[PDB]
């Protein structure tokens, strides 16, 4: 999009996220908007680790965005 | 409490459940909030159904409210 990876660094994750939902236009679960966001910071996802409690904050409290209920399900043989 | 039925007729739902929160202090799946609110209000789930959504929304939206996302579990029995 309009950003440079230089930008989105500066940029909290909660605005990169919206960017992320205006051109999904569908529901995406943490985990994978984490791995998204870590992506185009060049990065993988547990090394933003520092930055995941501000991000989820932010998301609680912007009125941007809700927490939808879906369940999520994997694999047992995948732990 | 300090809120009679007539009172809780005349709040948003929302603000009876940060009463019920701080009453309790523990979190709530949103299923069991609005059996309590329901229970307090004298009225059936069934009877609010148009607040809820409004319910859900403001939840979101009013920043003391936490989306938490911690597994809600129950017995397969009670369905
Ligand atoms: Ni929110
Ligand atoms: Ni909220």
């Amino acid at each position: 999009k309009q950003y440079s990876q230089e930008e989105l660094k500066e940029m909290a994750l909660v605005e990169i996220a919206h960017e992320l939902f205006e051109e999904h236009k569908k529901p995406v679960p943490f985990q994978e908007l984490l791995n998204e966001i870590a992506s185009l910071l060049g990065v993988k996802k547990e090394e933003l680790g520092d930055r995941i409690a501000q991000f989820y904050t932010d998301l609680n409290i912007d009125g941007r965005f809700l927490a939808l209920s879906d369940q999520t399900w994997g694999l047992r043989s995948w732990y």
